[PDB]
């Protein structure tokens, strides 16, 4: 169950994961495999489909809450690039993964983008921010964001009725015409209304199959395993506190439920927003 | 200012227009021209952009409230046909217009579709159901629905910062690449996920300019002027009841002032969400 603190539609808003009424880390404490290494990952949904507000696991605060992305100190919203409305999937990340920046991909020749690997989930259900979902991985797209390799995993909720008809990236392309091209278009153009340039892609923008996806996810899992695993090096700024439970792995960074002594501002519903949550932008 | 009655997300929900705390007809009592005849119309927004619930002016009830469209005794929702999410404009109608079914268009050769003329408003502000906004028509598209000519006027809110840059249908096209094609695509496919077929279009799907649009709009206004002004003729279950005067400053069908049983049910919020508000369809 998720839990809220601070003031909504503000920078003080925070969403924390709990188990048994005990706060755990969104980043570290949710296992990557929902169910063995047979086709089943945990996803942290950060951004509900057809919403605009940039939400993310924070990495830099205790228990790693989901919060509003902020810089130029105002809440950040993505644009609507025609014909898309905000995010065209449930967007989020895989827990216990880390695109370690000190590692360069042998294909893009670019560093890791320093976050848990991103996921676009393509099912029917619109998933609320903060949901933890069993997903099936179908493929990856490699976006090169501003000098970095920024992987985008393509997945589907396993309870979704389409999940059993889709077992690889080519199946997606057959049942959802126009969709993969829409997905690359989305990442190509999403920062152009901000004045920034189009993004480019790994493999000349080719979507790779699930077998490849799993190899990338596995490497990002190993980087996370290194970050967390008693690995006594100041990779900090990032916060590695965990209360779980593999295999903490008896983390050098594991602790009590000091987490619980999190008393912060209390949830308070707040004012609604203005920017270009409504506005259309036309970049072919 | 609009007002609500009945229970939200149910078939008893009604939204009525009022002026001076006095109810008036959405259909008849709102003047078609917001401000003289230099391209400024009143629009009744029925359906906000990026929503799914089919809302319409009811022609068959007193004061003509906006209601949920219901069919197969359930609330009706349009689908999300990829890549679109619900309606891709503020969708609605022009008041004091009527596509009289007893008139056949010389071009489509199909009957009028028996409703006020429809409008897609393309501005950036998302307008709530029930809003009355001043718009500028930029052009028109003729869909031929199930044997009928169903006109779709293209317009923009005159307060929208883009309005002074868009003066005709080709301006729209140059500032909003892909948009007109999307609009025809939307109307082509929007009932295919319901098992029904694709719709086809007048003029091989060509969007016509504003000069043509205004001629269509005015003939639908004449039809309405006919339905209303006098014509002591039965209108099929359509309720011609007016206040206003304004002008209908005496329709045979004018009265005033009702206000009286505007008294149906008190507004009451209910459970949201039923159908395929969420699901993507690939056609």
């Amino acid at each position: 169950m998720s839990v809220e603190r601070g003031t909504s539609n503000s920078a003080s808003y925070k969403m924390f994961l709990t188990h048994g009424g005990s706060p755990i880390s969104y980043f570290h404490d949710v296992p990557l495999f929902a169910d063995a290494t047979n086709n089943c990952y945990n996803m942290i949904v950060e951004i509900p489909r057809w919403t605009n507000a940039k939400m993310e696991i924070c990495k830099e605060e205790l228990m790693n809450p989901i919060k509003h992305d902020v810089k130029n100190n105002k809440l950040r919203y993505i644009y609507n690039v025609f014909p898309h409305k905000g995010y065209i999937w449930n967007y989020g990340a895989l827990p216990q993964t880390w695109e370690d920046p000190s590692y360069v991909d042998e294909d893009t020749k670019a560093k890791g983008d320093n976050d848990p690997i991103d996921v676009c989930e393509i099912g029917s259900k619109i998933w609320p921010s903060g949901s933890v979902i069993p997903v099936k991985v179908l493929g990856i797209l490699g976006m090169i964001d501003e000098g970095e390799t920024d992987w985008k995993v393509i997945a589907i909720n396993v309870a979704d009725p389409m999940a059993e008809k889709l077992n690889d990236i080519l199946d997606v392309d057959a049942h959802m015409p126009g969709f993969l091209k829409a997905t690359r278009d989305w990442f190509k153009y999403y920062k152009v209304p901000a004045g920034k340039p189009e993004n480019s892609f790994a493999f000349n923008g080719e979507f790779k199959n699930k077998e490849f996806a799993a190899k990338i996810i596995s490497k990002t899992h190993e980087h996370w395993q290194k970050l967390i695993s008693t690995k006594v090096e100041a990779g900090p700024i990032i916060r590695a506190n965990v209360t779980v439970k593999g295999s903490p792995y008896m983390v050098s960074k594991e602790d009590f439920i000091d987490a619980l002594q999190k008393h912060e501002d209390f949830k308070r519903g707040s004012e609604p927003t203005d920017q270009a949550i409504e506005q259309w932008h036309f970049c072919n």
